[PDB]
């Protein structure tokens, strides 16, 4: 296959079985051959394990460097120059103003801090876009859409290579620390799959074949979601639901091992009940979640579809610099948009132990705008953590509203409340209303805290979010960005006449369909079997051909 | 399709989609039609839920009645005639000897108790076999093999009906209380699937089609395993791994809801760390588990294959009576085989707070013999709980051996121990060495207690058990009993020439395969697409045919 060509799944199976026959022919001869056979099976298993280990280590390293640089934005701890703001306190911390001006508070100190924050955001974003564009342009974007296309038989050559992995890790640290409204969670699905591909080359079962490396990539997507959220079961379900549609009963256990290994290695790397009357707020958040998703999926796509039909497409670096400058300028004054979005999530998910509503509302509006304008620019811009932050801010605003309403009106028969729970519900609602996921997401949240008492709220909000978000288009953000890039991804009354062109190497087993066959049956054949091209005959006459491209063109 | 014919999966899909088209044609017209569409989707969901509820209620009711009758074997509590031995103590309890003879201990009292125990075992077993043979012969056996064949497109008409369900429930209570070395766990997979089928008839989406009820049966098998072990995730995995091989991403969430609902309703119905040096014992149990399975699968099958080639086949009732008489005669004297096997498991899994080894060894030998001779006779004989009891007795024997060895030799550098953990490990090893399951089983055990500290022992023992049991034949007990009954179950170098016969209703879309096609490709096409018969052409000539029967004969 040449680049950007979908794979003939049947031939992948045939060559796999031919290698099985070759190996098994000599397997029984000598003890070394049985050792080699066990070695091949355990080689599949070490591919899963190495993917898990590397994904965990890279997720941990990205987390550490992202935190350090995000805090470097606004100060430096003179004691040790390798601790962040919340690490050398564990006077010691001196922001840039007193480092230069010498004083703590005052108009001059504030202006100096503001300028330094803007400059550091600009410099980090500029480095991110520079490195990605110059060294590995395949490192931009969340990277899950093309992974779903790759697992669906597509070839993008350098999309999961060494250079894409290196530049995505570096520029994902830099883009997280630049303050852009993006994440390092989906990008970690892409980085986990980059590890999966890079390790598949080690062993001959997967380096030679394309079906087997698609299995390994399923496992790697599971591991990536695990490290992204720290939810091994959640990562397995995320691979199951969104990133793949081929699970031959094995690339579930292998996904689970990858996810568990990655979560454990991530952990190593570190140098109150709700009342029934709250479901109405919880469901409310769900609806908001849905709307968000819907809005986003339209708006963002429009923007991306506009970036390909105007000057922007030729100006990536200027775009990233401008977005980073606007983000930094409008983010600093507000003490909630200044914080790392992950730090804002940790702050908004926790319980306390009018200004808050105003500042949270401003944070919400700013994040909603800047994620629409951010997701897509040429930096490793994930989409889990800013969707969670938008949802969490909305949830906490609703929780504070409930607190005030109950306190001022507790005489109501309804009440006769932990805002952290509202933040969790809103985050799950807004994360499932975009990506259009139902259960994997709820499971990720359940393992994100472990409490079983929040399954009803989370399930209710996530389901409502998906139901409301589907009313504006069934396809999610990661599939609506395939239908935009026009990849040949076959989504999982007409005949074969309507979709047939024309209007030692001889493949001796071409699967044929009669012209009178329903089209839906041919689509089903391609989906279940993954055929690349099927002849269409009339009474056994070499009459026409159908290819995935033809089916897709009919779909479009 | 007539009885005992496998289904053409493609036509099932086609009729399903035709019903979708018909419904959607009128769906948008009036609000009632949209309500009907939502009603159809939620009808699939209420089928899952009703299956879960009925399975939970029947599992609870079977548990209650089985316990009461098992204790009725050996006494009666005069205060209330609806409590068991361990329920009216919660002088009150008078065994048959003091009820009739009037005295408690003495040769006469013991003989009277022994005779009463034997007589009650005989009467319960005789009722079990009588009812099954006279009213519903489809109620015998574990019932999972034919369920795996049914989910694989087979028709057995009355195998999942009202009469099979009623008689399996009644005779499963009676066969559990008769002391036969059998269970009510696998039988509960069959009873859950009987509920699934009986409820599929309620709604028109599933009553009309065969693919859709196969999905419902997947969900029902999940619910049945849930009630059997009280492990909803374990039940979902058991359906995933053993009872089905079609999971279109939906009959996972539906399986999970069925399993959760059934476990919860079952709950409603109720009127120490291990040291590293123990893995060597744990793995040892695993090996034993494996061997057991292997032995059993051969031995039992031989017996079953002998029951079909001798007088036995014409004498079911005499066989059940004789087996029950021998079981009762040899079980009473020993205080461990006298107890309900579930009670023996609850006792062998718990910690204390030379006679024991001898009596546990006698229990083990007796159970190993009587389950080989029992599984198969015409009573609802499950195979989970006696395999677990054999494994638990072996595990506890090993745990006691470890206790004695360490106590008498603690000076050994190895030690410088909870037998309940050994019982758990042995039960899991012996249950996975028979059924050849790896992860579903470990997950069931993990949820059977909830402790995470026992995942390494259980995983090690179960994996070793499967590896050792596969060395004597890959097929498990529930598939080796399909290859005995010869059902057309397509298990998930030659051409189509080698396996082709001869050596408004016109189906207009027959899927041809060229004579030069590899056989493996045709088998794969049948498996992934579930075709019933495929033409085979030479240069588009109506040359020969292949049917599932032909492929199966080829393997046979
Ligand atoms: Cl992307
Ligand atoms: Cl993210
Ligand atoms: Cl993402
Ligand atoms: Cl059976
Ligand atoms: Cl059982
Ligand atoms: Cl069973």
């Amino acid at each position: 296959y040449d680049d950007f060509h979908t794979i003939d799944w049947v031939r992948e199976k045939c060559k796999d079985r031919e290698r099985h026959r070759r190996i098994n022919s000599k397997k029984k001869e000598s003890a070394w051959e049985m050792t080699k056979s066990l070695y091949d099976a355990w080689s599949g298993w070490l591919v899963v394990t190495l993917t898990g280990l590397a994904s965990g280590a890279l997720a941990g390293l990205i987390d550490i460097a992202a935190d350090w640089m995000t805090d470097l934005k606004e100060g430096i701890c003179l004691s040790a120059l390798w601790y962040n703001h919340e690490q050398c306190c564990w006077p010691q911390w001196k922001t840039w103003a007193e480092l230069i001006i010498g004083q703590a508070e005052g108009p001059g100190s504030y202006i100096m801090n503001y300028i330094m924050y803007i400059f550091w955001a600009l410099s980090f974003a500029f480095l991110a876009v520079s490195l990605v564009k110059v060294f590995a342009p395949y490192a931009c974007g969340s990277g899950i859409p093309e992974i779903k296309t790759i697992l669906s038989g597509f070839i993008i050559r350098g999309y999961l290579g060494k250079w894409t992995l290196m530049i995505k890790t570096i520029t994902l640290v830099l883009a997280v620390a630049s303050g852009l409204s993006l994440g390092k969670e989906g990008p970690l699905v892409h980085v986990a799959c980059c590890c999966g591909n890079i390790f598949s080359y080690l062993f001959p079962k997967y380096s030679t074949n394309e079906a087997k490396k698609r299995e390994v990539l399923s496992a790697a997507s599971a591991a990536g979601v695990s490290v992204a959220f720290g939810a091994p079961i959640g990562g397995v379900l995320f691979s199951l639901e969104e990133v793949s549609y081929y699970f031959p009963l094995k690339t579930l256990w292998r996904s689970f091992f990858a996810a568990l290994v990655a979560a454990f290695v991530l952990r190593s790397i570190n140098p109150t009940p709700w009342y029934l009357f709250e479901l109405f707020p919880f469901i409310l958040l769900g609806v908001f979640g849905g709307l968000w998703g819907a809005f986003f999926i339209r708006a963002n796509i429009a923007w991306c579809r506009r970036r390909k039909s105007t000057k922007f497409g030729k100006y990536p670096v200027l775009e990233v610099i401008i977005v980073a400058a606007i983000t930094a300028v409008i983010a600093f004054p507000n003490p909630y948009t200044r914080l790392n979005t992950s730090e804002l999530i940790k702050e908004l998910f926790t319980d306390c132990g009018y200004s808050a509503i105003w500042q949270l509302c401003l944070a919400l509006i700013f994040k909603i705008i800047m994620t629409v304008f951010t997701f897509g620019i040429k930096v490793p811009s994930g989409l889990f953590i800013p969707s969670m932050a938008i949802g969490a801010i909305a949830g906490r605003i609703v929780g504070i509203a409930v607190e005030q309403l109950a306190y001022y009106h507790h005489d109501w028969f309804i009440f006769k409340i932990t805002p952290g729970l509202y933040a969790m519900v809103g985050a799950a609602a807004c994360l499932g209303g975009v990506t259009r996921m139902t259960v994997s997401l709820v499971v990720i949240v359940f393992e994100l805290t472990g409490g079983l008492e929040y399954i009803v709220p989370l399930m209710a909000a996530v389901m409502t979010s998906k139901w409301v978000g589907d009313a504006f288009g069934r396809e999610g953000i990661y599939e609506a960005h395939i239908r935009l890039n026009g990849y040949p991804f076959l989504d999982a009354t007409t005949l074969a006449a309507d979709v047939m062109r024309p209007r030692s190497i001889l493949d001796m087993s071409p699967f044929t369909v009669t012209d009178h066959t329903p089209m839906e049956i041919v689509v089903d054949i391609f989906r279940k079997l993954g055929l690349r091209q099927c002849l269409v005959t009339h009474n056994g006459r070499l009459l026409g051909i159908i290819t995935k491209k033809d089916i897709l063109r009919h779909m479009a």
